[PDB]
């Protein structure tokens, strides 16, 4: 199927400024990001895709699982937080919205460098 590159543009990238309350319930839907179970927590991205392919080349930072291809952005960028609710149940994903600005750290990978799992926000 998709790349990792491409993957990690599905269900992280929202460039289209601040996300509703609505906002992660039909954003996790159309991204097919509850197609086999209701995937507990995700983020969007609300900044230009060449912003986020441009942290591959800021601080490099360890990854969660001891990696060392993660890198952490200078700037804050605008992101929506999901998370799913307690009377969340599959097929019917019910989630959280939550809007911040924050850090985001990246894990980059081949050639082209680019984004392939977002790892955090600090
Ligand atoms: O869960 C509530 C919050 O905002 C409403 O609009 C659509 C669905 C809704
Ligand atoms: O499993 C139970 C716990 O809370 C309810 O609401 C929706 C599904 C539910």
């Amino acid at each position: 199927k998709e790349t990792a590159a491409a993957k990690f543009e599905r269900q992280h990238m929202d460039s289209s400024s601040a996300a509703s309350s609505n906002y992660c319930n039909q954003m996790m839907k159309s991204r097919n990001l509850t197609k086999d179970r209701c995937k507990p927590v995700n983020t969007f991205v609300h900044e230009s895709l060449a912003d986020v392919q441009a942290v591959c080349s800021q601080k490099n930072v360890a990854c969660k699982n001891g990696q060392t291809n993660c890198y952490q952005s200078y700037s804050t960028m605008s992101i929506t937080d999901c998370r799913e609710t307690g009377s969340s149940k599959y097929p019917n994903c019910a989630y959280k919205t939550t809007q911040a600005n924050k850090h985001i750290i990246v894990a980059c990978e081949g050639n082209p460098y680019v984004p392939v799992h977002f790892d955090a926000s600090v």
